[PDB]
């Protein structure tokens, strides 16, 4: 642990626990691509277990970078293709809205205002049936951003149909294992119950509930040392052995479209390197993150640019995370914590703490 990797965290990671009440934290910073750890406080207030490299903790919608590589490993395998309509992989949902609608749109929330949740009151398959056939478009595809759980939910479902394998079975098999995240979980198993951070919302203890397409969307639990080796998998996917896998990740920070200064890709949203971090960071606030925004295709997507900004923000009721990486300076963090704090103060920190480094 370089003393300047371990100064400018602590400095930065310090202050930030103390201002937000974060009750528990934990840190990777990637350097030269190597991970280097750091936690703090508690997993478990009652039962004072403190935060260590093998904590769980709710990783939220930074969920959606798995399943963005998951999708774009489907893509590579010739098994979906992002031109698809979405009823080539679901004929039931005939609705005349659907026309136009393809893989891509759902994967990138640009299918015309789907909404940022599904609603509580959708349980069964045919309850969602229901809701998708139902819904109506405000804009025409590929015209706005909306933010939405519903939209790459649904992407991750279909994606991993014609596999046969169930959502949770393809992300184990065909992107946890191979990447050796042997400790990164869609379902907490009980052999892992005793890392299983508590999320605390209001001073209360909890954790995430079920919800319709939640694996897909926001479900995924990990550890640092996991979410480290996430970091250097998508900083370097080259080193990956699995061809597919390789080619999944890179699609997944392809550019698909561009609004104001960031780029979408699959999960991954990226900017230009260098940022300003006023754009990054006041960008990152759910005032702008969860806005209907004008999009401007990129025709034909550019593929991961290496001098980026890639990162992702995500919560649940009791969890904040965020991840961002450099791939042209071999350079990234992963923060988790187990209190939803605001996104800015994420993206400052970890702004703060990659440009000393970099």
């Amino acid at each position: 642990a370089p003393q300047q990797i371990n100064d400018i965290v602590h400095r930065t990671i310090t202050p930030l626990i103390e201002q937000q009440k974060i009750p528990g934290m934990a840190v990777a910073v990637i350097y030269q691509g190597k991970p280097y750890y750091f936690t703090w406080g508690y997993a478990d207030i009652a039962k004072k277990q403190p935060v260590t490299q093998q904590t769980l903790f709710e990783l939220g919608s930074v969920s959606k970078t798995f399943t963005g590589v998951l999708g774009g490993d489907a893509i590579a395998r010739g098994e979906i293709k992002l031109s698809d309509p979405t009823t080539k992989y679901w004929p039931e949902l005939t609705a005349k809205q659907w026309n136009g609608i393809t893989l891509l749109h759902l994967a990138t929330y640009t299918a015309g205002g789907l909404p940022l949740q599904v609603p509580d009151e959708v349980k069964s398959s045919s309850d969602l049936l229901r809701f998708y056939q139902n819904w109506q478009p405000a804009w025409a595809p590929g015209t706005q951003r909306l933010y939405a759980n519903s939209s790459i939910g649904l992407f991750g479902a279909l994606a991993v149909k014609p596999s046969g394998l169930s959502f949770e079975q393809a992300m184990q098999t065909r992107v946890f294992q191979p990447l050796k995240l042997n400790h990164t979980w869609i379902n907490v198993p009980p052999a892992e119950e005793k890392n299983y951070a508590w999320g605390y919302r209001e001073g209360k203890a909890v954790h995430v509930s079920p919800g319709a397409l939640d694996a897909e969307a926001y479900g995924v639990k990990s550890t640092i040392e996991d979410m480290a080796r996430w970091v250097q998998s998508n900083l370097k996917p080259l080193d990956i052995n699995e061809k597919t896998l390789q080619q999944g990740i890179q699609l997944a920070q392809s550019r698909y479209w561009q609004t104001g200064d960031m780029y979408q890709g699959l999960g991954w949203e990226m900017l230009d390197w260098p940022v300003n971090p006023d754009s990054i960071i006041n960008g990152s606030d759910n005032k702008i993150a969860l806005a209907a925004r004008p999009v401007k295709a990129i025709t034909p997507p550019t593929p991961a640019v290496r001098a980026s900004w890639v990162h992702k923000t995500g919560a649940t009721g009791g969890f904040g995370s965020y991840v961002a990486f450099i791939p042209e300076k071999e350079l990234g963090i992963v923060m988790l914590a187990n209190k939803n704090y605001p996104n800015p103060a994420r993206v400052d920190a970890a702004w703060q703490i990659l440009n000393a480094l970099q």
